[PDB]
């Protein structure tokens, strides 16, 4: 049976994406650009901070100096760090706490395999830190899209081979990263968005220990 579960943060454990939307909107207002709304924020999903900022400037066909660009980018991040002080245990997605408890009670290792620069802080805010055996550090290993490195680091950090591990992800490039790590992916979301070949659940409430087991046993057969 699998010895570890490697968790993505955003889309699996919780939603960081709403706080980002509020950070960008605050910057947009602050510099006087209309049109940053939930509809527009959807075009920032999986987009770099620098690309996202450029798209916001494009709303007013605005050109800024490289130094100004850099200061706006920084301020969005400051806004974000400010927004996320309100993260709490109410942000934890359904099923996730029970899963962590069940994994832990069965001595299965729990690692975070996230590109989030605020991972440890966010796990603290959500009161999940005690369940986590390691957090892979994205500053040390490339967690840039589809790189298995973050997943490989997360497995190793709890003393297992990726081959002994399940990875949970909500994005196609996440699922690819898990596969190239040698871990077994289980996706959360819509068939249409993730892939033909992999097991997928429609939401995090379906991530149960019993279900992960059944999937591990059907990989092995
Ligand atoms: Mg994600």
């Amino acid at each position: 049976m699998f010895k570890a579960v490697l968790f993505d943060l955003d889309g699996v454990i919780t939603d960081t994406a709403e706080y980002h939307f509020r950070a960008w909107k605050a910057l947009a207002e602050e510099i006087g650009i209309n049109g940053v709304d939930r509809q527009f924020n959807e075009q920032l999903k999986g987009v770099s901070r620098e690309d996202s900022l450029q798209k916001i400037l494009d709303l007013a066909d605005k050109k800024v100096s490289a130094e100004e660009f850099k200061e706006l980018a920084k301020r969005k991040n400051d806004n974000y760090v400010k927004m996320i002080q309100d993260v709490s245990p109410a942000d934890v997605y359904p099923g996730i706490l029970q899963l962590l408890k069940d994994l832990r009670s069965n001595k299965i290792k729990i690692a975070l395999a996230s590109a989030s620069k605020n991972g440890p802080f966010l796990l603290e805010r959500m009161n999940l830190t005690g369940y986590f055996d390691a957090i892979a550090d994205p500053a040390e290993v490339a967690a840039s899209k589809a790189a298995p490195d973050i997943f490989i680091a997360a497995a190793h950090a709890v003393g297992v081979a990726p081959s002994e591990s399940i990875g949970l992800e909500d994005s196609q490039a996440g699922i690819q990263a898990i596969k190239d790590s040698g871990a077994l992916p289980i996706g959360v979301g819509r068939p249409e968005d993730l892939g033909d070949d992999i097991v997928i659940v429609p939401d995090t409430s379906h991530y149960t220990l019993e279900f992960l087991k059944e999937v591990w046993l059907q990989k092995q057969k």
